[PDB]
């Protein structure tokens, strides 16, 4: 019985193996624009991805991720430097849902997560045990014009349809996944999948990227299951918004 997104192993069940699921700084959250506070101490985000070295893409039975040779994220709300280790997405069974964070309860079609670990901890495994161990950059996807920087990703999905499948994915530039503006919201939170560790500074961009219906449809062709098994379509791999508790969401923009 391995965690998943289904009726019998989904987000409502996770707390039984991972009690921190009911913790004080869980993610994602709804971003309420009536209450999110502008904060002048917040610097512009520094995204330095020109030296990013992608390695492979893998269907892990939950999502797909692109792994990097650990590119740096710094500035913004962060002290010191964070290394890019991987990215992945969460998405829906229809365009009207799929994101993890929401904005005034609005769900986007998907959400991109660029995962970075704090270099002061030496490696990812040590970083996740610290409250400031990770910085995840979250970017909403809406349906509109195609995002050319995403094309390499969606085109490769046919070759990694089922759990365990991987493909070479060298020379992918994550800079092609960013919107124009780096205006952001930020709050202290957690990983949104088991083990749900409370080790993340969340940085969620205000501006969504536009992807085409054709592109996002390709996400929905992936399988949760392995080859030669009952077909379980990979859709709705998102955790709902969690209690904000005693936290404050700050905005970098007025
Ligand atoms: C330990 O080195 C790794 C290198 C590449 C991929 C991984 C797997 N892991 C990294 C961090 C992470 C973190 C995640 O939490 S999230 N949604 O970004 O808050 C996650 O949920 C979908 C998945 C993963 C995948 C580990
Ligand atoms: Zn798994
Ligand atoms: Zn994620």
């Amino acid at each position: 019985h391995h965690w998943g997104y289904g009726k019998h192993n989904g987000p409502e069940h996770w707390h039984k193996d991972f009690p921190i699921a009911k913790g004080e700084r869980q993610s994602p959250v709804d971003i309420d624009t009536h209450t999110a506070k502008y904060d002048p101490s917040l610097k512009p985000l520094s995204v330095s991805y020109d030296q990013a070295t992608s390695l492979r893409i893998l269907n892990n039975g939950h999502a797909f991720n692109v792994e990097f040779d650990d590119a740096v994220l710094k500035g913004g709300p962060l002290d010191g430097t964070y290394r890019l280790i991987q990215f992945h997405f969460h998405w829906g069974s229809l365009d009207g849902q799929g994101s993890e964070h929401t904005v005034d309860k609005k769900k986007y079609a998907a959400e991109l997560h660029l995962v970075h670990w704090n270099t002061k901890y030496g490696d990812f495994g040590k970083a996740v045990q610290q409250p400031d161990g990770l910085a995840v950059l979250g970017i909403f996807l809406k349906v509109g014009s195609a995002k050319p920087g995403l094309q390499k990703v969606v085109d490769v999905l046919d070759s990694i349809k089922t759990k365990g499948k991987s493909a070479d994915f060298t020379n992918f530039d994550p800079r092609g996944l960013l919107p124009e503006s780096l205006d952001y919201w930020t709050y202290p939170g957690s990983l949104t999948t088991p083990p749900l560790l409370e080790c993340v500074t969340w940085i969620v961009l205000k501006e969504p990227i536009s992807v085409s219906s054709e592109q996002v449809l390709k996400f929905r062709k992936l399988n949760f299951n392995g080859e030669g098994e009952p077909e379980e379509l990979m859709v709705d791999n998102w955790r709902p918004a969690q209690p904000l508790k005693n936290r404050q969401i700050k905005a970098s923009f007025k």
